[PDB]
């Protein structure tokens, strides 16, 4: 539909800037950065609101959804039999935040992956988005989910080689899209020790759900980047369980796991896609989000059901219809860490965004600056669900049984701009 998204995130006076200028523009940086040892307080925060917010957020939600589905499809294929969890929101935000430190040539590669490139047929110049406008629009989607920052909360970390300065444009980006940010210097000399301090810092701030965020720090690292998006709902109010007990969950055909289940009888937005051997269930999670549940037919493989996810979701939403269901769902919660470099490497685009072909000359004055690690800690937390609530029985209606006792795909979507906050699959709910 809407054509040329680039126009929503650039100045009104667009210009084809020279990719490789003979003269380099001065780079404004910050040094010293707060040492990691004794600074635990969030970075202090300091604006003119966005003018076309509704269209900018709806358009950016499409872009992040496309990227998210593409990255999920890649990730899942590499771990068919593992619980998976990825956040399009924080993946998009991570890349756009890094886009602010990229050389112009590398920045083009970021735009192309993100769907924000304006293709001129010229080779010496190109069109660049305002990353602050993109990040501030992404923050708008995040913030509108729950302004109190309980049902959804995000954090951004960056750890910089103490010998290096850091671009103020990048620092600004870490505040355009996070709810709280931490930018610290680290002496990576004693690398194994540096790695422990960093990971402990992340636990101190934030939670204990990921205790070794970063693995494989070397003495030569220049920048480590990690973000986290934490969704928190409540099974009791979202699912209204009428019955709860331990039941089988078949991780494989001859591999059972007894897990807490829930059951509810009530009208759901539902669709049996016979041709694709899939059953889709829509379930409300909060005031501003809903969950989308995809269960393969018995005898069909989840990997097969996940294959048209890049394009089929809108048709599935378009064709959902209320059906009286007896719906049984495992009580589940899931936390995972996305290694963006590894996922992008599977997609064959890493070399241009953080690898051998990437320049971050607008990130720092330090020569040959590298973005060594890029991580999203993604937490899907649901509370309760093991107790029981009362029953509104039609009585004169036989319900249609739908039981999520085999591996299934799920996605959590905010309903204002229809952005996918996180999506994944459950191989074993209590793994």
């Amino acid at each position: 539909v809407y054509v040329h998204p680039f126009n929503l995130f650039s100045s009104e006076n667009i210009s084809c800037e020279v990719i490789q200028s003979e003269e380099h523009k001065p780079l404004e940086t910050v040094h010293p950065l707060p040492p990691l040892p004794g600074s635990t307080d969030p970075d202090p925060r300091t604006a003119e609101s966005l003018k076309n917010l509704t269209q900018r957020t709806a358009v950016l939600a499409e872009l992040q959804n496309s990227l998210g589905l593409r990255m999920y499809q890649t990730l899942s294929r590499t771990q068919k039999h593992t619980n998976t969890l990825l956040s399009p929101l924080n993946a998009f935000g991570a890349l756009v935040t890094l886009y602010l430190g990229a050389s112009k040539k590398t920045a083009i590669s970021y735009q192309q992956l993100l769907g924000l490139n304006l293709e001129s047929e010229q080779t010496d110049c190109a069109y660049f988005v305002d990353g602050h406008t993109v990040l501030r629009t992404l923050q708008a989607i995040s913030a509108h989910v729950d302004e109190s920052r309980k049902e959804l909360r995000t954090l951004v970390w960056t750890f910089v080689n103490s010998d290096a300065d850091l671009s103020k444009e990048f620092l600004r980006g870490t505040q355009d899209f996070s709810d709280d940010s931490f930018v610290r210097s680290v002496d990576f000399s004693q690398a194994k020790d540096a790695e422990v301090e960093v990971n402990n810092f992340i636990q101190k701030t934030s939670d204990n759900k990921v205790k070794s965020m970063f693995k494989g720090v070397t003495p030569k690292t220049d920048l480590l980047f990690a973000s986290s998006v934490h969704f928190k709902g409540n099974w009791k109010t979202a699912f209204q369980p009428e019955a709860t007990s331990d039941q089988d969950f078949w991780t494989q055909k001859n591999s059972s796991v007894q897990v807490p289940f829930m059951m509810h009888t009530g009208d759901y937005k539902y669709l049996d896609d016979a041709g694709r051997k899939c059953s889709i269930v829509r379930l409300g999670l909060s005031k501003r989000t809903f969950m989308l549940l995809v269960l393969p037919h018995e005898g069909a493989s989840l990997q097969d059901i996940e294959k048209p996810l890049l394009t089929v979701i809108p048709t599935w939403l378009r064709h959902l219809k209320e059906k009286y269901l007896e719906l049984s769902l495992p009580k589940f919660s899931l936390t995972a860490v996305t290694d963006l470099r590894s996922v992008l490497s599977e997609m064959a685009v890493e070399k241009y965004l953080m690898g051998s072909d990437a320049s971050f000359r607008r990130m720092s004055s330090k020569e040959n600056f590298t973005v060594d690690k890029v991580l999203n800690k993604v937490v899907f937390e649901m509370t309760e669900g093991g107790s029981e609530v009362q029953n509104r029985t039609d009585d004169g209606r036989a319900p249609h049984k739908v039981t999520f006792n085999r591996p299934f795909f799920f996605a959590v979507v905010e309903g204002n701009s229809n952005a996918i906050l996180m999506l994944g699959k459950i191989i074993n709910p209590t793994a």
